[PDB]
């Protein structure tokens, strides 16, 4: 009975965001997404170290799905037989039966088809959630996204004014809870079941041995840095599914940023640092003003240069000297100075 | 010299709350109310855990006090003299001497009385706070709760609009830190004083054994689970004495969120997740529109799932099927379907 | 070729805040200041346990640095040739060349002078951030502080209404990561380099051992406890460069709290307690009502009462006994009373 046209999404790999438009002067329509869930080993550090991963679509996190507000998302999730365990799906965006968990419970070799309208604007977190103790050990080995619900007139400042990205990035933040032997050498197993109750004793803790962005420690830095131009605004969507993190641009700022991430509330201005509670999306807008390279971290400095918590950008354009410059280069402390006389010695 | 009416209000057990106003037309009272101290042995988890916890009434949390702005709110603290420690309380709601615990320091076999002036609207933590490291100690023993300062023309959405609830429950949060023996094992004593130095061990570390609505794990799910109906607007309030929560309506959202907890400011819109910080209540309201099961989380999933913080809503009602539908139930991947040929593969 | 007035600043050590214009008709000017690097060891509790310190002008947190928005702030930063490591500066309210840290890293024996543009008004950390494994260490080792950048107008309460604060504190909240040997006592070292293997071990785990303010447990209590009187605005700035904090201030509140610290957002207001999002600063204000102690603190009250995280305000004046009164002090519970017929018994 649901008479709208259908359009079929393909996704991509994060950090990358399937094409959408921003502002659309077209009605609602049912957005047709696949998610299959994929189980298998990843590499998740610098020194190689693997894990016994829960994924949607082969990444962690899951691919963002962007839609506008009043479309209906219609997701077909697959759960293959060469899987082990069950799989189910819970949107934050959508409304009613766990978020679709209680619908869509799927074996291996099994799929279904849940139907969920995008009535709430913002990024959401959406995430497996079988039931009981499965729910954070799914999560937390990986299975993990988030939606975009947009406003069908695009972003707004809050105060009426429209805003436009001209680059959009996902960056999915998890947390891994590894086994460690009596050495501290990190432990590995062949299957995820096998890896559960070590990992469960793990996570009991709450502390992580590994934070990371787009599934590794290193994953969005080197090669596959995240590239802008001077003058570009850029989107940057945050995600945490289980624990609290803290972003921030260094050298930057967020120019707008809605931290509890949901567009019905204006953002706030030039941040250096937000907060995105475990269990949501927020997202921050930037226009950039200098090149460079720029980190992007978790502030908690300990988790982002000692537990994989650092992505990097590189931004081409012309540096400007009035924002900042380097007035004197270092140089050996002048003789006469008389250091010795302040206050604090 | 004070001439107002006194009115005395009895309490009730959490989840629930006294009956009271929102909008009221009555000018300001004094408004009375009495907290009995109870140090007792508590069953705290499903396995049958007990603890050495110390109680306002008899119930973590304490029970949720109710007045309005302008009222004048007179406690009588009682500390029997079955008791073995001095207690006192300390409300976030009011102005001076370290929030009434400089006033209300009482032995064992001792009562003090207390009249703060309510001038700040919102939901506030009591506790206690004997002084040094009994503070922490008390507080995560069990003796917090949370008063709430009503506006007198009720709730409103911030830009003008009258917001009513048709059910309110308080939820409080109690982290807990129960030493363990050499094999894992959970310890038990005979006394809060037996208990304090290998609890204050676990507490030095910050990570609790669990974390707990209503006292105990599982204590509001099951035959107790919260009620409500299809259309209502529930007002769920949220403290934490010692530790921040990330509140999350699994199936829901929290259409206004207070989550700093306090009526002078608007309410954010439309949140996935919200955030309490530690030493704070905030509010969320929402209105069901779907029935069946819900849970209600602090959405690190370790801690709902496997610390013990869950409660459920059972929400009676008629589905509906334009939020969402399952369009197929889980079936076999179709032989034909061709999903080795996806990006991810 | 920039052409504007010099003005040199003479920093002074937190909690104290050196002398400034809250609003001015100045125009832009280069504000000039000086940071020299001091590693050291310094004590950092009751105990007298000692650590390897790093920091900025011989404090922790460094100096608060006070200019207007579109000043230019132009920094030296000192290396002393006493020092063994290489040193540098990322201003959070600066644009480009991470903060500033890529255009200032100097060895022992060598200085830079940094001039970046106030184009951000709010509070902002700075720290040091020299590279990879090295940026938490220096952080957590002390080599943090802020800077406040005002609008012209001074502060104001997002509703057009000017606030003008009659005191200013600065509260630099630092967590510490101290070794302990086999027996549980804190481990001394001679030098920053000797403790770097067991400290980051420490780190690796995320619980600090100690949560100080102003650089030390018992800092700000005591003969230190920060004055106060009756009828004051006193303006709070509270960082924390590396982990999250929850500020309350027991027997008040935040009259006015920015609690993402950047006054182009409206404060909330009548806040109990607020959150410091680890890389970052915040502040609050508050008109003292009541005269006596209070304690500022974190409230995870575990890191306030057994961590070191605790301030005192004396605050002079005369009690309003219509705010709050003692109506009856600590007397034997009445023989009469019927305290056992309670529901809750
Ligand atoms: O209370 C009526 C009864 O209907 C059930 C049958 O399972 O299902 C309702 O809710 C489902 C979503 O949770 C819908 O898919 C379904 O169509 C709707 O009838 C039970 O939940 C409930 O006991
Ligand atoms: O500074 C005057 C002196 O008065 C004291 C006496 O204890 O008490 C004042 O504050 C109390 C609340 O903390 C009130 O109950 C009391 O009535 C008021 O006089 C001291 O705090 C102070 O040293
Ligand atoms: O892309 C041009 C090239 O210029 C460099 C030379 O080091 O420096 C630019 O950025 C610096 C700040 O990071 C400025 O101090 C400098 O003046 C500006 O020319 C490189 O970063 C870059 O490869
Ligand atoms: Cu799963
Ligand atoms: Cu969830
Ligand atoms: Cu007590
Ligand atoms: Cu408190
Ligand atoms: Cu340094
Ligand atoms: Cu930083």
């Amino acid at each position: 009975d649901l008479k709208l046209p259908r359009q079929r999404v393909d996704l991509v790999a994060p950090p990358f965001v399937h094409v959408h438009e921003q502002a659309t002067k077209q009605g609602p329509k049912i957005m047709e997404f696949k998610l299959v869930v994929q189980e298998k080993k990843m590499v998740i550090d610098e020194k190689g170290t693997t894990f016994q991963a829960m994924t949607f679509n082969g990444s962690m996190p899951g691919p963002l799905m962007v839609v506008h507000e009043g479309d209906y998302v219609e997701v077909t999730l697959v759960n293959p037989a060469t899987n082990t365990m069950p799989h189910n799906i819970d949107f934050h965006s959508a409304t009613g039966a766990l978020g679709g968990g209680a619908l869509t419970l799927i074996n291996p070799g099994e799929q279904v088809v849940l139907r969920w309208k995008a009535t709430r604007t913002g990024v959401f977190v959406y995430h497996c959630a079988p039931g009981g103790p499965m729910i954070p050990w799914h999560v937390v080995s990986g299975m993990n996204g988030a939606v975009m619900v947009l406003p069908r007139d695009g972003l707004n400042d809050g105060h009426g004014h429209s805003l436009r990205y001209d680059r959009i990035y996902y960056i999915g933040e998890q947390d891994l809870y590894v086994p460690r032997d009596e050495k501290g050498n990190f432990k590995s197993y062949d299957s995820p079941g096998e890896a559960y109750s070590d990992t469960e004793e793990v996570m009991r803790k709450l502390t992580p041995t590994h934070v990371v962005f787009n599934g590794k420690a290193g994953a969005l830095t080197g090669k596959n840095a995240l590239n802008a131009n001077v003058g570009e605004n850029v989107l940057i969507v945050h995600s945490q599914a289980n624990r609290d993190s803290r972003p921030h641009l260094i050298g930057g700022h967020g120019d707008y940023v809605w931290e509890t991430g949901k567009f019905s509330n204006a953002p706030e201005t030039g941040l250096e640092t937000w907060f995105i509670r475990g269990g949501s999306a927020g997202a921050a807008l930037y226009k950039f003003l200098q090149p460079g390279i720029y980190a992007y971290v978790t502030h908690n400095l300990i988790e982002a240069a000692n537990l994989g918590a650092t992505a990097h950008f590189k931004v081409e354009g012309k540096w400007n000297d009035d924002l900042m410059t380097q007035v004197k280069a270092p140089a050996d402390i002048p003789t006469g100075s008389t250091n010795e006389n302040l206050y604090f010695q």
